[PDB]
């Protein structure tokens, strides 16, 4: 059995910053998935980040390195992202959500509704100028 929680979840104009985090309680997240996609308006959703609980062949948007954080830790079992000088292209709603799994190449192997334990309460970006 696991819970999950998430936090920081909010709304800032463009350029200021945002932090973002989802924690899971537990031991058993080396057979847990989260998965992060994104919602941009007049658009269809798309992925972001594959975070694997075993610590190995995790994936994330490249577009965005060196200019934003990305920490992990597989004795707690928490994820946390911090993104600065926000813009119109980061308008969206993101959402992270967690589902049973033994190894991967892509989430899409794991994203049955079905197979996902604990998945919604997304955060909606609000930009401006």
């Amino acid at each position: 059995q696991v819970q999950l929680q998430e936090s920081g979840g909010g709304l800032v104009q463009a350029g200021g910053s945002l932090r973002l985090s989802c924690a899971a309680s537990g031991r058993t997240f080396s057979s847990y998935a989260m998965a992060w996609f994104r919602q941009a308006p007049g658009k269809e959703r798309e992925f972001v980040a594959r975070i694997s609980g075993v610590g190995t062949n995790t994936y994330y948007t490249d577009s965005v390195k060196g200019r934003v954080t990305i920490s992990r830790d597989n004795a707690k079992n928490t994820v946390y992202l911090q993104m600065n000088s926000l813009k119109p292209e980061d308008t969206a709603v993101y959402y992270c959500a967690a589902s049973i799994y033994g190894y991967y190449s892509d989430t899409s192997y794991y994203t049955r509704l079905n197979n996902y334990l604990y998945w919604g309460q997304g955060t909606q970006v609000t930009v401006s100028s």
